[PDB]
């Protein structure tokens, strides 16, 4: 796959000029590389460096408000093409969209994303507004 | 568009293959038509008919243990393409695999499908073991 691994500059302008006051549900869907694509030619896995964003941009998300509030395995696509499959699945809450704006500007997750440009063969991060679970 | 609606025979065999004993959660993704789809010719929205589709298949879930878990609206693709989106996105959860199949056995759960089916434009349902939010 050529699939989505970074977000455009003009859709991220969209996320930041759409700044309600609320949580914001960030539904990842991660396709993972078998070998990670580095710039440098490091050989490692996918998961390997997926790891290591995770290990490296945790400390910074959970500093402002991110935590992860659902995960789950992949099993099946039941609904939909069979060449779409998952690695991870999860959604990471945020408290505002402030909160995740600071995260993606901070030093040390603009290094430890580094990581997930090299981790990811093809993703969505899909941004909702939580509700009450009665449609 | 030509979007995936059902399942197909082959992977609902998968589906009830995979029969480990613990919950599911069914990750959906919806887009719905405009004008919904009937072989009446019915002219009502997608919306209408998926209400209807919730609406007659609300009870054969709940008294199979079904019940949202999660649920939130469509707010931005951050990353991914612009032409992808959904109008629905929802958790189910069901307390086995054999509840839900039961469920799609259900014959007024048959009749209620017939609304997603001229409801729905493109759609995604992941099935997924939920984990505890910890990698
Ligand atoms: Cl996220
Ligand atoms: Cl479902």
């Amino acid at each position: 796959m050529t699939g989505h691994i970074d977000p455009t500059k003009e859709v991220f302008a969209q996320f930041r000029a759409n700044d309600r006051e609320g949580p914001i549900h960030m539904l990842n869907l991660v396709r993972l590389r078998p070998r990670a694509a580095y710039p440098d030619g490091r050989e490692t896995t996918g998961a390997e460096a997926y790891a290591a964003y995770g290990r490296d941009s945790g400390p910074v998300s959970e500093r402002l408000g991110g935590k992860v509030v659902w995960q789950g395995q992949f099993e099946l696509m039941l609904i939909g093409p069979q060449d779409e499959h998952w690695d991870h699945v999860f959604i990471a809450e945020y408290p505002s969209v402030a909160a995740f704006v600071e995260m993606i500007r901070d030093p040390v997750y603009r290094e430890a994303v580094k990581h997930r440009q090299a981790a990811v063969e093809d993703s969505r991060l899909i941004r909702l507004k939580p509700l009450k679970p009665g449609k």
